[PDB]
């Protein structure tokens, strides 16, 4: 859809069988998700915000659907406030900036 | 235009007589810049982000041009790493997101 930008852009994702809310983040390189249960094996892996540095979790190959569109890729899971979906995501669902 | 999310959105902003490059930041709600000058009627404000706070200096009525299209809105100028372009803002070019 054409998202406008007067209210946060939020999306429902589904991951690892959970249901979440996320942001859609153009200016993140990442996606971080909030601590939550998943499967597999995984790094840690560290990254920058403003604010500084957090500890997260690499996981590969995880698959998200995002406003139901599928995707598989890295996700980091870790200390966030918000769940944030970035640009290796947002690649694949497709998505623009339109200005 | 239509930014393409597999290079970062990076724009150039003219902000005080002063030519900066910025991110196109969705899941941003405010513009923070890093340190520069600006005529200086400000006030002290705290924006929070990931990996910590920050401590910012809030101006408002700042003419700021992004792309031709001259926006005037609230930036706050403080220690981050790289500077974001966020809803307040752009609402104002009028950006989209899509998918
Ligand atoms: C990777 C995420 C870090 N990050 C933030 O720290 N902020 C903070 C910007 C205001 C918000 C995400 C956010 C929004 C609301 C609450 C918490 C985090 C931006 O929307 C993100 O793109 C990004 C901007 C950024 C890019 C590169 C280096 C530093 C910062």
């Amino acid at each position: 859809p054409q998202v406008t930008l007067w209210q946060r852009p939020l999306v429902t994702i589904k991951i690892g069988g959970q249901l979440k809310e996320a942001l859609l983040d153009t200016g993140a390189d990442d996606t971080v998700l909030e601590e939550m249960s998943l499967p597999g094996r995984w790094k840690p892996k560290m990254i920058g915000g403003i604010g500084g540095f957090i500890k997260v979790r690499q996981y590969d190959q995880i698959l998200i659907e995002i406003c139901g569109h599928k995707a598989i890729g890295t996700v980091l899971v870790g200390p966030t406030p918000v769940n944030i979906i970035g640009r290796n995501l947002l690649t694949q669902i497709g998505a623009t900036l339109n200005f």
